[PDB]
């Protein structure tokens, strides 16, 4: 029932690299999920001692959330767009293994992610 400690959001040793693509991720695709009205359960991680949720942190091996992403962009700790497209596509993914298809949850993870996967196709050339 203890919660993990949060994903990495700095590493002085691990590469980094401030692109147009990961500028167009944090004022495009960030900014526009984050005022949705369904990005609160999202905005940081999942507090499985608030929520009762024991078994969550068993399930999910690989946690991520919006916050810990927008910490990432701001700190700079990418080295391309791929990496912080995936840790988007890692917290819709994890939201549809811990939870049962049809929970409202899913639901609003669906309407973030068509959001999410409209803005990534619009990804500016490097
Ligand atoms: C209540 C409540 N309060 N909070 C905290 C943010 C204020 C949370 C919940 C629940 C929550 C939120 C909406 C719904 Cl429709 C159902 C359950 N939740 C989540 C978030 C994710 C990704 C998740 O997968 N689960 C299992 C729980 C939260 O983070």
């Amino acid at each position: 029932s203890m919660n993990p400690p949060p994903p990495e959001t700095s590493n002085p040793n691990k590469p980094k690299r401030q692109t147009n693509q990961l500028q167009y991720l944090l004022r495009v695709v960030l900014k526009t999920l984050w005022k949705h009205q369904f990005a609160w359960p999202f905005q940081q991680p999942v507090d499985a001692v608030k929520l009762n949720l024991p078994d969550y942190y068993k399930i999910i091996k690989t946690p991520m959330d919006m916050g810990t992403i927008k910490k990432r962009l701001e700190n700079n700790y990418y080295w391309n767009a791929q990496e912080c497209i995936q840790d988007f596509n890692t917290m819709f993914t994890n939201c549809y293994i811990y939870n049962k298809p049809g929970d409202d949850i899913v639901l609003m993870a669906e309407a973030l992610e068509k959001l999410f996967l409209q803005k990534i196709n619009e990804l500016p050339t490097e």
